[PDB]
């Protein structure tokens, strides 16, 4: 997370750090349920059963004695996600144990798709940099479809993707943050999830933004997939 500060311990406790000893991969995630994690489609390989992935939770410090490590049991990747565009970039992961921490509610409408979103993960703070040890937090403004459209050299898919961050300011999610939730407060003072960190042109680039899977568009399709897991 480029130019972020430190998450206080327990601040966003629905946070997960994901490591896929199968595809050799490091993502973020959120506890949709206490044993189901919401994350990026591209952070995983296929759908089906998978004993391979290790979600760590409860700590903001990836090392503390206290983390809870739990192995995946089965993985559900959005059918129709295309690696070719990171389009429809969402996936669920079931856990073997459940994690007793507080979970993150998801937007089931678009009501909350404006203004300032909070983002977090353990990804790199410099583009090209190492993964972190302590969970970092940062703020990023909503960027319109239009504004984002123009600025991007890859193609941006209307309701599936939503944009956020700054023109020039050194504050953006970065390599290793994928799968972490983009979220913000709702009218009833609760965090709601609007994004999954998906991709961007580099990290915090001049004239470049951050792209996020638009939870609201898939919330339906998601809600329905957990219930089979
Ligand atoms: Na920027």
């Amino acid at each position: 997370v480029v130019g972020g500060t430190r998450a206080a311990q327990g601040e966003f406790p629905f946070m997960v750090r994901l490591i896929n000893e199968e595809n050799e991969g490091f993502c973020g995630g959120a506890l949709y349920a206490q044993d189901i994690v919401l994350t990026a489609a591209h952070c995983v390989s296929g759908s089906g059963n998978n004993t391979s992935i290790t979600a760590t939770g409860g700590v903001v410090d990836l090392q503390s004695s206290s983390a809870v490590k739990v192995r995946s049991t089965k993985v559900l990747q959005a059918p129709g996600f295309t690696k070719e565009t990171y389009g429809k970039d969402w996936a669920l992961i079931k856990l073997a144990q459940p994690i007793n921490q507080p979970t993150l509610k998801i937007a089931t409408t678009t009501a909350y798709n404006q203004g300032t979103f909070t983002v977090a993960g353990w990804g790199a703070n410099r583009e090209g940099g190492s993964q972190q040890r302590y969970l970092l937090k940062a703020n990023v403004p909503f960027v319109s479809d239009a504004a984002c459209r123009s600025s991007s050299s890859f193609i941006l898919v209307a309701n599936e993707m939503i944009c956020a961050g700054y023109d020039t300011k050194q504050e953006d999610t970065c390599q290793g943050d994928s799968g972490g939730p983009m979220f913000r407060k709702d009218n009833a003072d609760e965090w709601v999830q609007v994004g999954i960190v998906s991709w961007g042109e580099g990290c915090a680039r001049k004239g470049k933004y951050g792209v996020y899977t638009e939870v609201s568009t898939f919330a339906s399709a998601i809600a329905s997939a957990a219930r089979t897991l």
